[PDB]
């Protein structure tokens, strides 16, 4: 996240660490079992890391299981990042508490202009390199979609939309990718991707979950 804040201890209780050695992407607990992230975080060996603050340093409130099985939506492609969504099944349910806590799935898609939280451990610099131990967060409008295919002309499918701000300075980026953006306490974006960060006029890109809740709510019915 470039451009944001110390989110502080636990103040994002959905907010999960996708780990292999190292954090690699973000997710968001949807409910004791189950984890949704981004498509293009898919690998094997995935641990997942709930309750984090530090996530270089055990401090307590920290839970990790394994991944069971990771569903990378039929439809995902690598090319274009359509459907960049995947669920992840836990191997033994979480123990949910104020520390680590579920994030409601959307019924109705949200709106331009509404103020969302966007959280990860992704890089803070938009030139360079720069990698935080703790959690970042980074409130963001959701911009029209005429704002977004004019920023990313045809690569903008019905399946995302644009956060941000077209000044620069402010943005998710790598390592963020697959974490939540939510808005009025519902999950409506998944960090997608965009070109470079926080640059002008190339807001960040995001996954819109709430095309998807059937398809969640289907595939988790029978897995
Ligand atoms: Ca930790």
């Amino acid at each position: 996240i470039v451009g944001g804040y110390t989110c502080g201890a636990n103040t994002v209780p959905y907010q999960v660490s996708l780990n292999s050695g190292y954090h690699f992407c973000g997710g968001s607990l949807i409910n004791s079992q189950w984890v949704v992230s981004a498509a293009h975080c898919y690998k094997s060996g995935i641990q997942v890391r709930l309750g984090e603050d530090n996530i270089n340093v055990v401090e307590g409130n920290e839970q990790f299981i394994s991944a069971s099985k990771s569903i990378v939506h039929p439809s995902y492609n690598s090319n274009t990042l359509n459907n960049d969504i995947m669920l992840i099944k836990l191997k033994s349910a979480a123990s949910l508490n104020s520390r680590v806590a579920s994030i409601s799935l959307p019924t109705s898609c949200a709106s331009a202009g509404t103020q969302c939280l966007i959280s990860g451990w992704g890089n803070t610099k938009s030139s360079g390199t720069s990698y935080p131990d703790v959690l970042k967060c980074l409130k963001a409008p959701i911009l029209s979609d005429s704002s977004c295919k004019s920023a990313y002309p045809g690569q903008i499918t019905s399946n995302m939309f644009c956060a941000g701000y077209l000044e620069g300075g402010k943005d998710s980026c790598q390592g963020d990718s697959g974490g939540p953006v939510v808005c009025s306490g519902k999950l409506q974006g998944i960090v997608s991707w965009g070109s470079g960060c926080a640059q002008k006029n190339k807001p960040g890109v995001y996954t819109k979950v709430c095309n998807y809740v059937s398809w969640i709510k289907q595939t988790i019915a029978s897995n």
